[PDB]
């Protein structure tokens, strides 16, 4: 059922990540950890302090899709271990240093025909699958979002749940 998602993502945060390879989303998935840059990872810990649960929503640079999303379990640290992301041009180990835990909620892909219904307040009501890395969706639009995804009947929710 979708009652205990919808207890998760009750007054939750949401943060579009967008990621330039599959390859980080395939780690994250496995490690259970996510890095960005550092303007993105100042406003989630700032969120983290914020809200029961902050949501991230992954979507990876020209795939056309979403491809899960997850909560975060910590805030950023620093020297716990050297996760091997591929970095893109431009890209440093140093930048995607702090690293941040979190708890899949579905690993799903989404394709984003299936949201062009959404339009995100937050960034001039474009449809919810435009943004940069890091932009936050409203409340509303990230709950309807989080919702049009196939159930992930791998994950228990109940141990989230104890997180918050």
């Amino acid at each position: 059922g979708t009652s205990k998602l919808k207890y998760v993502l009750q007054d939750a945060r949401f943060f579009l990540i967008k990621s330039n390879n599959h390859e980080n989303v395939s780690l994250a998935k496995a490690k259970g950890v996510w890095s960005t840059l550092p303007v993105n990872e100042k406003k989630l810990n700032l969120a983290f302090r914020s809200a029961r649960s902050v949501i991230l929503i992954f979507s990876v640079r020209e795939s056309g899709k979403f491809q899960g999303f997850a909560r975060l379990s910590s805030e950023s640290h620093h020297g716990g271990s050297p996760i091997h992301w591929v970095l893109p041009a431009g890209m440093s180990a140093k930048m995607l240093g702090g690293v941040f835990k979190i708890d899949w909620i579905c690993r799903r892909e989404l394709p984003f025909t299936k949201s062009a219904h959404l339009t995100n307040p937050w960034n001039e009501h474009k449809p919810v699958k435009i943004g940069r890395d890091g932009q936050e969706i409203e409340l509303e639009c990230g709950t309807q979002l989080c919702l049009l995804f196939p159930p992930d009947e791998s994950i228990d929710l109940y141990q989230v749940i104890h997180k918050m």
